[PDB]
């Protein structure tokens, strides 16, 4: 599913991301925009052989099992495929784990490089929330 901007903001809000670990909702929408273009089906291979999955591009090296990343962990206790669902519940729950790990939203390279320090409230402007 390819979400609209405000549709995703609402979904994220309902699943408790707004101000989760101090990150306002715009931060999460902005990260989703630049990680996946709001597409739950997005996948990208990494050089190490791990793959990033879903609207928040969650990596199989640590967070999900895809059966092809040897030596990796599955800290979210989910198949990576669960992260590609039109229902973002699994992605949001696993994102909460990641952002709690110590490095905050710096875990998301696109967040750090294109959202951090910017006017992220823009991403939820005009939305009914
Ligand atoms: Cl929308
Ligand atoms: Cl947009
Ligand atoms: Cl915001
Ligand atoms: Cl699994
Ligand atoms: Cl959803
Ligand atoms: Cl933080
Ligand atoms: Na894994």
């Amino acid at each position: 599913k390819v979400f609209g901007r405000c549709e995703l903001a609402a979904a994220m809000k309902r699943h408790g991301l707004d101000n989760y670990r101090g990150y306002s909702l715009g931060n999460w929408v902005c990260a989703a925009k630049f990680e996946s273009n709001f597409n739950t089906q997005a996948t990208n291979r990494n050089t190490d052989g791990s793959t990033d999955y879903g609207i928040l591009q969650i990596n199989s090296r640590w967070w999900c099992n895809d059966g092809r990343t040897p030596g990796s962990r599955n800290l979210c206790n989910i198949p990576c495929s669960a992260l590609l669902s039109s229902d973002i519940t699994a992605s949001v729950n696993c994102a909460k784990k990641i952002v709690s790990d110590g490095n905050g939203m710096n875990a998301w390279v696109a967040w750090r490089n294109r959202c951090k320090g910017t006017d992220v409230q823009a991403w939820i402007r005009g939305c009914r929330l």
